[PDB]
């Protein structure tokens, strides 16, 4: 909805925001939302997420999609109204994104995902990209592994010529869906064939804010089919726009550089993330 | 509709409209297009933008949408008909834009909205925009908050991958219309989703004339997505062309220009801001 | 329809639209083309311009809209047959363009619309353009004002974010559908959101040719919010070639160069105007 | 239809083309034509042009429209059918052009049409083109009354901003197949507007093959609106292509050069025209 | 369907190919096609060729058009299955291309069509093109009187502003189909307005392997009317793509070179042509 | 589905797909998922592909296309449900590839297809292409061979101008599902016609990940038909992208270059082929 500022609520908007990178505890904002939503009512629509023709599917808070659902709104503070209607399968009134609210007057943060090497990580999308053909899936899981910590990282795969890989737009935010409902650390093997569909353009438009909102962090690999030209120089440009984080590659080997948005009119952030393969291409990625 | 004029005539005009920016109180018209609005019979249609697929959503005075609304026409001076009529939520007939005359014969104008630090503000929209990855967002929101002077500036959020931002532009377009019914000073934080949709190019081309017709003034950020080449040298023309006032950075730190159209055919006026960052990147632009 | 001609019908021919530019009274066409205008039956469709979509609207002697209408043949002197039907406000059958004969055997003329300054004006659409933001709104409404002699010229506003401008394409071309009905001067401000639209695409098409036979002269601002590069070239060309004259700026500050087509086949004509800015932006072109 | 040949036909075939041009007298197809087009049993369907839609409409010998006709086939030499049916005015069944066969077995040739100045002039489409902004139109006007000799010839105006100029068209392929059902000498001002809709193109491809095959000649122009660079070269190449003769303008005031193709696979012929200009711009081609 | 082979059997049918061009008796694969079409059953459709839109219409053995037709199935030795049905004169279900077997095992052959001036030429299509504007139609016509050699070849005329031209798609797709179900050799006099509506482009990718399978050679004119730069290296290019042998201009008059593709794999072969005029441009290919 | 894994799972995943190219028995993969399908419920879908519409086309475990088949949906262990249902032929519901697990846990392989000259080949898609108009045809039959080992392998035929071959995209992919659902070695003789239509663009994307998820191995054969030029260069890119292994000409006649993709992260291996030809074009690839 709309927020109304005055100097002094806009300081500790603010505040908030640099507190809810900074200084909350790792995944702490995940765990919340987590609250937020097994507490939504049974049935309820939690997300809508649009399929390859721009049209939306949408699911409850146990990653099951939701076919019929009738007409239902609900008053805003704010005055707006927020409506949600399913029929046939899919959303005939709604928006795209997260349909119950997760973060009420704070917004605009890159909640802390995970911490990692004496380096925090923002929630939300993290697209891994640069000088074609190198390790971005190596880079995607050691990264996957270290964010999780303690828990496991779920693996969404897509769109490359190898066994077992799903190549259908549909089936792909499908699964992207119950990976957000479901886990705080996600890695997407290849938006390769996502970058163009409605559907596609609509996840690269909605994928960040969906992420970042709910404090789980998307780690997707893009490799740039494109020309090894500067069109690498585009691809990394339109990556920087729609992600929360970008992560490219150097001209050191195994080097790569971590560049994060904290938060709304926040800082920017950058270090840089050493890494080595061990047996059967096992990437790790150094600390101390 | 159309006016008529000889040579007098046309100089009281340019008098007014030259009246309406230089030397009417600030804000004053603002509070006179409130008057207006609140006179209007309850359940009338008074607004209506364009949504994504280029059709049309219809409000009331109070910012609540209209779904069903019998055919009513009105006859102007000029002789012209004005036609309304809403079915299933959408304009069936009439126009984007106001549907109830907020100007009469004065036309043309760009109604001061509010004056700080020496300079008067016009109405209308406001493109931030300039050299990439700069700090545009501290910029709007120190902009609002000094355009909005004793009162709240409203925000609305949109396509940016940060927590609770809506990416559905439909919500956008709904956000857009109640924030312009309801307040005199608003900031969109990134017109980067919109710039292409029949919705999003009727908004480039409606939001402009909507709030200087109100007296209102939106202040929108403009990161250019695209390279960093002389692709913002057109940007920066898109944006001259749609806006009432522009405000570019350049290539010195905190400094940015800002170009003013005071009034149709009248002078276009030009100053220049400096800025500074506090804590938590709150940034406050140098008055005196 | 078609003509025929031999050698003496030919010159005769040329002859009277050598005349209609030079030697007729200015406004003598246009008060001519009233006449036919009020003689017509009432309800009468006497013009049909298209709308956004590509479909035409229909409008009477009266500028009123013709929403149903019978359809009703006509056999002219050519053999071809006119036909016209209009169902839920549109043209079902008939063609953009007047619909009742205003010219006859006389066409391919450039009716003289006035006289002012020791020059004779066209009658036809005149676009205003030229090295991208000049003074392009000020000059339209010196020439409406001078052109307009004893007579109040007729503005019409459209595209622009300025308080009371329509923004709705098809309240537009109503908008030029009265003025050209009711008026011999005719101030476009802006064909800016124009050039595309098939409703767009139309009226470049049709407006000159539609103000040529009523005789009235329709002055249109065209600022190039193109780059400032030779893309004025083509807008330039692309203005010459659907323009009945052209008034582009020039190198030196507040002159302009008017460029005239007097007729089919006729010599083009070229003569310079100088101006000057008086009190609120008011231009006045100098004369003797 | 398609035609077999060994050597001995195909000789005797090319013979009779190069007579066509050559050694028929002027203007004999035309007629010829016109007296298999009278025999056409009342009411047949003789033409189909399409529309803008890409749509056809049908004209019977006389040159009225036809709105209704019952599916009939007919049974050619080639063994093949064809089939025509209209319905609600438009061609349900058959293809554009003409309906009835004009030609035979007598196919390719560039039937003379007139001889003017020493120089036979093929039938079929002439487009009249060439360094830009120059005296197209006089030139058209010219070579019709000459080429007319004895009769008069039709001018259809099309697309320019000028007096009773039709810009619909669909009211300009009314124009030009009612020409083509009735003259030998048809003037075209301005394919401007058509060179692009679905019957622009179908225009540009079926109307040298309408005209060559009735032996009546369509002249006309093609002002590059386009740059007036190297761009001029594709234009006359495009009209190359699809012209039966190119009249293209020189270095040299009031020069043309005439290129003629005579027949299929025969030699393309070219000479030069001198021109002048008399009173109103009335344009002379000299002779002798 | 698909075809199994091991080195044994693969380099049978290598030896099968290479004999269809090779050693068989020239035009034998024609006779035999022309057998297994006789054969058909009364009513079969045997041909299937897309119009203008994409969809496709379907021929019998004697090249009359099929317009309605029961589905029926056949199951191939590959244990895929064969459907055909036609409905309303379209074909509902199958494939464009030969509806019965005309190969069997033996495909990827380029069959000798006919023997001249002691060179063997493929059957398939055969592209004539190369330096724009020169002798095309000529050569076209000669090369079909040669190949004919006993028999008399076909034509199929289109798109050239010529009297009696068809420039109808769908006209000239029946005449193709006709050409090719009952002559050995045939000549298309411009595939210019060909190359795009799908129809166009079904055709490019269709024409060769249907006339190779029939084993018949279409002799095609293709003048780029497009500029005379190096994009007649791509014209040529999409030529070399879809034709069995190509017949390109040279820079010395009357000469053209042949490049014919032999078989699936098999080498390329090129020759030299000598061609020179006769009366009425009727051209001789030198031989001894 | 989506998989979950901590560094322990990870690295074991790793190792199995290190095992599936290097160590696992050449074939094995495919004799495996040749079992699971075979003990498929008869009746049940297995395999869904897209037709050139973009709808898709379902086939049963003996290859042959199912058209009716009532909803039937599945739970997986991920949570995530499988849909599948067919009518009129096509997929209501489900989505393009395999329709039954032929991989389970066991995912981002690329299966040993077969070893010859001391090299281990994958299954999955490879594209032979490079310096166009080469012998890429005689290489995918000597590649063909070779892989087939012991048995024989599966020629597709597709888009060439050669006796018997198929250019209907539709009976493409029907031979494609044939082949893959009864083949270990395929081989498509061009990719030319498909690189564009959905279907097309489904193909490149599908293809691979079905073939690697079967363990079958497809060699296509792309002879860029674009230019000779650098644009070889986005062929080959195009190629690399959705291939698992890619076969390149080189600047040395008969040689060859081929780059695997051994797996999911792995590393790309590349060893080079030296050929020669024999008798009628068959080519032979040296090994010892
Ligand atoms: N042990 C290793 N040493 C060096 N490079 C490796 C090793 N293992 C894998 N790689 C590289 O990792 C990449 C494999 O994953 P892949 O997804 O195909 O790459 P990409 O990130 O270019 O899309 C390849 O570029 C491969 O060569
Ligand atoms: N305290 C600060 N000092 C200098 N720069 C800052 C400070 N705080 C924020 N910024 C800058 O403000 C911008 C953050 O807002 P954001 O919307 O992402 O930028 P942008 O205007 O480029 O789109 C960043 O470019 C960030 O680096
Ligand atoms: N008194 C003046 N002296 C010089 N320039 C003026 C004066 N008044 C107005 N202008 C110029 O007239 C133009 C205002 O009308 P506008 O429609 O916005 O311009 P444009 O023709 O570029 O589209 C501006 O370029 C402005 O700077
Ligand atoms: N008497 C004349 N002397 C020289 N030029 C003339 C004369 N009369 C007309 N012209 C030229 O003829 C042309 C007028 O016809 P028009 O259709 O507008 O031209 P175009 O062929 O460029 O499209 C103009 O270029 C005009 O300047
Ligand atoms: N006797 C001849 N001597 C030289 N050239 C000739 C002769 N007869 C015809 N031609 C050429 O043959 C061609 C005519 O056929 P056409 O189809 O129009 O040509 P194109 O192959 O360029 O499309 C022309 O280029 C013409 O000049
Ligand atoms: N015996 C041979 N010696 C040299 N080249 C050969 C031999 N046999 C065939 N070729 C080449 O193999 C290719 C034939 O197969 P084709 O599919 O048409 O080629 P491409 O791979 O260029 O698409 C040709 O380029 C041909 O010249
Ligand atoms: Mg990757
Ligand atoms: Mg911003
Ligand atoms: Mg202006
Ligand atoms: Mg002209
Ligand atoms: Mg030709
Ligand atoms: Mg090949």
């Amino acid at each position: 909805m709309i927020h109304l500022y005055d100097a002094k609520s806009f300081a500790k908007l603010r505040a908030a925001q640099y507190a809810a990178f900074h200084t909350d505890a790792p995944g702490s904002w995940f765990d919340h939302t987590s609250g937020v939503l097994e507490s939504v009512e049974d049935g309820t629509p939690v997300l809508a997420i649009g399929v390859e023709s721009g049209d939306a599917i949408v699911f409850d808070k146990n990653a099951q999609r939701i076919v019929a659902y009738k007409e239902k709104s609900v008053k805003a503070e704010d005055g707006s109204v927020s409506v949600v209607q399913v029929e046939n399968g899919f959303m005939k009134q709604g928006h795209r994104g997260w349909l119950v609210d997760l973060t009420g007057e704070l917004v605009g943060c890159s909640p802390v995902v995970a911490e990692f090497g004496g380096h925090r990580y923002a929630s939300g999308m993290v697209i891994v990209t640069g000088k074609g053909n190198s390790g971005k899936t190596p880079l995607v899981h050691a990264l996957g592994e270290a964010l999780g910590g303690k828990d496991k990282y779920a693996t969404v795969r897509f769109g490359e010529p190898l066994s077992g890989y799903n190549t259908d737009f549909n089936v792909f935010v499908d699964d992207i869906a119950r990976a957000m409902l479901q886990h705080r650390v996600i890695v997407i093997d290849s938006l390769k064939n996502v970058i163009i569909s409605r559907g596609a353009f609509d996840l690269l438009s909605d994928i960040g804010a969906m992420a970042a909102s709910r404090g789980c962090v998307v780690i997707a690999s893009l490799n740039p089919t494109s020309n090894d030209d500067k069109i690498v120089e585009l691809v990394k440009e339109a990556s920087r726009s729609n992600s929360t984080s970008l992560v490219i590659s150097t001209d050191v080997d195994g080097e790569w550089q971590v560049l994060t948005r904290t938060g709304e009119g926040l800082q920017r952030l950058t270090h840089t993330l050493q890494t080595s393969y061990g047996e059967h291409s096992v990437l790790t990625i150094h600390t101390s």
